[PDB]
């Protein structure tokens, strides 16, 4: 443990998903010896995903984390210097810019803020109850301790469609809980879902909403649903329940000290360049983190090679 | 033939808009155009498409693009847009004999060599001055070539051909480039320990050259005036690419022959100022112009025709 010996460089790049590396990348052909902070999910949101299929230019049987490996090798191919810590205070009053990790302090002249998404909750007390007995965010990490059990998940987005098909290969069945009657997923995977729910393991719950986790002292056993149009509730009999319901941008930290809406970061995008700058010069933003309406891996490592050249113009413009 | 979703272009825009169109079960046409691959079919070595092993080339991509586009069924068409009437609902287009319509039409064009205009750099076209070093270079095996220009592509094209020629004279009117700073540390080792001959401060005044073909050049330098003569073989024209957009003039609005796009952070981004029609790539972005930019906008293309397409029911 150190007394603000602050590491200064040049350029700090926040975030390890394809948008932080991406940056990177360009950052280091451009000589700007750029310094990367992984943050707490070493390689982002692809790391929990099985198949990607929608990365331009790869051949079937591509992993979210193949790519994501992949993306690291090529940082460290130019020299990135990548530190696994994670920022959990800043102060961007001043300049240099100061960042607060759990292992160190750090300061810079630019910064990129990739920080990405985590996983919304619905926010329910017995929600938060079971969480880590029966309640998870992610079916990558938690499917297998429900093989030939019954799981239910929640949302009807690209993630939950997702979640429910990995899940519909280990579950004995899975229940996919959703407010409305259509889903906002690919249709290459509504095609998916809805060959399982007529053939398969995956029965719909649609125009439902989750109104409580139910469950014992050991963990989940039930949820109760309620009709988003009548009021009435049900029960439904599972020994899991995964939260599918969005992802929430990682800023945080952030408040008060950039424009934000609704907690994604304000970008001066348009056409005439330094479309990543946020509202302090200097400090540019690229990803989930700035994005509330594409949201895919591609448009962020496109995001995050224009913040990279918009903080080595921006450099260039000091001396 | 109509569609509900044509995509212009083979490039890596149009080729990711075509993936995602063809998950969003739009059953996505693409019509190549002339450069089929579009320009990165014309470099050897890419270095910065996020997660490739080192040894990626140009071709390489593209050849995985389009095998990508196929694998989800996207009907592939070898043909060009020569013109087009947005007034009409569907959209018509005609290219070399066939005529397209569609309901919704992402715009991935792209944008090709600019020439200087000189009446001698025209005359000698084809008879040794060229805008594509891949294409001609090896042409000029153990021979001397200028290239003009000072961006990413003339330093890259000097690289390559001084692989192939015997002598590469750089020429650029100032004394500094704007290429990628590994490209500029590779093109000043050769410079130094190598086969190039930079010519700062010059521009190309003439191409000179007898009735088979170019024979040197006239430079210009830019600060006294005063000219100089430079025996060469071939000369390359690196100064930059132009926006493939002239069949489009008067019917989207444009600025510099670049479409111009909503942006902005609230959707909808790559829609042009007629609903319906889309643009992504190069022909929208005068600012950064890589393959992964390019890439990404042609996604964002995708998923706003796509909703075009679900609100017309
Ligand atoms: C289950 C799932 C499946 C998906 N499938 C696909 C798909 O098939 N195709 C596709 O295109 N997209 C897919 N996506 C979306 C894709 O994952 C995101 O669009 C992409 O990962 C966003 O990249 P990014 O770099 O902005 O952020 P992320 O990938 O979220 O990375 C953000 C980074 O910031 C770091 N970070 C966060 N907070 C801090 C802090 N305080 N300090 C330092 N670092 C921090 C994190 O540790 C992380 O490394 C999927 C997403 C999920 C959740
Ligand atoms: C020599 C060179 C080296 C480069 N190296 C790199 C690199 O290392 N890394 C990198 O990121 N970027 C590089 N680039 C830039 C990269 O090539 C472009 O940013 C990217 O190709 C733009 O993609 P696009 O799809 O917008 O356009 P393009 O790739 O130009 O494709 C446009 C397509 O539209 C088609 N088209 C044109 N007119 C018509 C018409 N009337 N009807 C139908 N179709 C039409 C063309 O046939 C072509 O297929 C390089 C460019 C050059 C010239
Ligand atoms: N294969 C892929 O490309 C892939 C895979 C995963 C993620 N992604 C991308 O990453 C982004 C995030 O995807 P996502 O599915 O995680 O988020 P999303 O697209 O925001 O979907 C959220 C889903 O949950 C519902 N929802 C939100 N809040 C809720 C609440 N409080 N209670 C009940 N339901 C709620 C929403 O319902 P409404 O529909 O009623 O709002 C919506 O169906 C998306 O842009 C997605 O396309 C892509
Ligand atoms: N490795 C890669 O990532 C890679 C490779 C190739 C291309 N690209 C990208 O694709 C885009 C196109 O690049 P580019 O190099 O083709 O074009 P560019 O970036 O526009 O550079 C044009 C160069 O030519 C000079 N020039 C322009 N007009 C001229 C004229 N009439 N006479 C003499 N000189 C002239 C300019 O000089 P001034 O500098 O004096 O203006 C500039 O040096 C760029 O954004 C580039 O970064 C990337
Ligand atoms: C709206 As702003 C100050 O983030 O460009
Ligand atoms: C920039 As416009 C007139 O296409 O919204
Ligand atoms: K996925
Ligand atoms: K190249």
């Amino acid at each position: 443990n150190a007394m603000s010996d602050m590491k200064h460089s040049k350029l700090l790049i926040l975030g390890s998903g394809p948008a932080g590396y991406t940056a990177a990348v360009y950052a280091a052909r451009a000589n700007l010896n750029p310094v990367l902070i992984t943050g707490m999910q070493q390689g982002g949101q692809l790391t929990t995903t099985t198949e990607v299929e929608n990365w331009p230019g790869d051949p079937e049987g591509l992993t979210g984390p193949g790519l994501m490996d992949r993306m690291k090798e090529h940082a460290e191919r130019f020299e990135t210097e990548i530190i696994f810590d994670h920022i959990n205070e800043v102060d961007f009053s001043t300049r240099p810019f100061v960042l607060k990790g759990d292992a160190a302090s750090y300061s810079c002249d630019a910064l990129i803020i990739s920080t990405g998404a985590s996983a919304k909750y619905l926010g329910l007390e017995s929600e938060e109850a079971f969480k880590g007995r029966g309640v998870s965010a992610c079916a990558t990490c938690d499917g297998f301790f429900y093989r030939n059990q019954k799981v239910a998940v929640v949302g009807g987005g690209n993630t939950a469609v997702e979640e429910a098909l990995y899940l519909s290969n280990i579950a004995a069945e899975v229940h996919l809980i959703h407010r409305r009657d259509s889903f906002r997923a690919e249709k290459i995977l509504i095609n998916r879902l809805m060959d399982k729910v007529q053939n398969g393991n995956i029965v719909l719950h649609t125009d439902r909403v989750l109104d409580e986790v139910l469950g014992d002292e050991m963990g989940v056993t039930g949820v109760r649903l309620k009709d988003v149009k009548t009021g009435g509730t049900e029960e439904l009999d599972v020994m899991g329940a995964f939260i599918a319901i969005g992802h929430s941008p990682n800023t945080q930290i952030f408040q008060g000290q950039l424009d934000m809406k609704d907690g994604y970061i304000l970008v001066k995008s348009g056409l005439e360049g330094n479309a990543t700058q946020t509202s302090v010069e200097g400090i540019f933003a690229a990803g989930d983190v700035m994005d509330h309406n594409y949201r895919q891996a591609i448009t962020s490592a496109g995001t995050g090679c224009m913040a990279a050249l918009d903080a080595e113009r921006y450099l260039d413009s000091l001396n």
